[PDB]
């Protein structure tokens, strides 16, 4: 009953994928809100358990299929279900813990992680970094059979947190900025595989702080600049919601909006 | 042979004045130079004296005209025609008086005034503020007749300055910002006079000051706000380019826009 977003990295291309994001966004937003330019996901607080989740279904070449539960307040990916199975990261609070129990709520084997589904977390699972794990369409494709095979003991645990790893990445992170979505736009273009560059991985880390200060700005105005990185890693000063309105496509809510207060 | 833009208070409508501000500020500005959405004048540094002027012919139902000439740099009435006589506003330095010489070169009788004309000068010459002068239709209908009774003696002095003062308000303030074409076009659509209110006055007196904020901003972000007023005379903080959007028309030239450096 939660909205489903179908894609798939067999003949994946540029148009596919775009498609895909578009819709997830869709699907995260309403269009009620809306700060400078960029759209906010649904405020949590009072928000019923019936528009709480999205899932996307995932298949691939090798024609196997993932359900991955996407969280609209955060677009966080919660967990997945691959048949008979379904799998959640650990929650981070009694309400949350109470709202997974409404996801893939047929399935036979339903089990809880006991950590979490932080980007720290699952590169300490994976031994390895995200500047160090590579992403494209091979990556998603090899992710989703991971993901698949699970349950029956033929995926690793570092292979089961680096998979997780390129979905958030290629899923959430492109969802939430423009810039990312091109960044493996790209990628599929060339059918190259490569690992997020500086700017990626800043974007990445950055979504909440440059959330809270688009939205508690002074019409526009950072009271402290940001610091981001570009693809040579070399620094890059954020001091207005401008230079982002190309980047940024949502934000996770913050505050309430100020009034319009227009001269 | 510099353009001339045509204006009418005989009948005017909103819709005659629109278009008359609309084509002033086509004639002022090419499109070359825009800064967070707001176009700059041309640099006076290097420009041709051929593209230094736009013209202005003023006519009132009373069957008069006159012609001012406005600066294409920063949008000032220099000074204006009459029949056979021309007067001009007090050179601030040597480039202006000899730019000024290639204005009306036909005319008969030409004056340089030994005052210039900005607002202090000019209310003291008409022994009132730009508080207590009327703008609309009636005011620039009479400050036609009496720029053009002038030279015959039939206009004071201080009434000559108070026409000014109209005039410089209704055309070259009315270019710089569209809230205060705004205020014009009001009081032309209900046919009433009145004098300026705080936030017509307070931009006024700001436009070098928020034109230099704009242009030399972080991103749009102002290093320092500006205080503003509003039409009941409370103070209103100016802390970004996004909030003067609908405000500013065009800005004077401050500086050069630094490099685009898009993430």
């Amino acid at each position: 009953q939660y909205p489903i977003i179908n894609f798939t990295t067999a003949g994946a291309t540029v148009q596919s994928y775009t498609n895909f994001i578009r819709a997830v966004r869709g699907r995260l937003t309403t269009g009620a809100d809306v700060r400078h330019e960029i759209p906010v996901l649904p405020n949590r607080v009072g928000l019923p358990i019936n528009q709480r989740f999205i899932l996307v279904e995932l298949s691939n070449h090798a024609e196997l299929s993932v359900t991955l539960a996407l969280d609209v307040t955060n677009a966080y990916v919660v967990g997945y279900r691959a048949g008979n199975s379904a799998y959640f990261f650990h929650p981070d609070n009694q309400e949350d813990a109470e709202a997974i129990t409404h996801l893939f709520t047929d399935v036979q084997n339903r089990y809880t992680f006991a950590f979490g589904g932080n980007y720290d977390r699952l590169e300490q699972l994976a031994g390895n970094l995200r500047e160090n794990i590579e992403l494209g369409n091979g990556p998603l494709e090899e992710a989703i059979s991971a993901l698949y095979y699970y349950s029956t003991g033929g995926t690793q645990l570092p292979t089961l947190a680096r998979s997780f790893i390129i979905c958030i990445q290629m899923i959430s992170d492109a969802a939430r900025f423009q810039y990312i979505e091109g960044e493996m736009r790209t990628r599929i273009r060339y059918n190259r595989r490569s690992a997020p560059d500086p700017s990626v991985i800043t974007l990445e880390n950055s979504w909440g702080r440059l959330s809270t200060a688009i939205q508690e700005s002074n019409q526009g105005a950072f009271a402290s600049p940001i610091q981001l990185q570009r693809r040579n890693g070399s620094k890059f000063s954020v001091y207005d919601v401008s230079i982002l309105i190309p980047i940024i496509a949502l934000m996770v809510y913050r505050c309430a909006p100020p009034p319009s207060s227009q001269f």
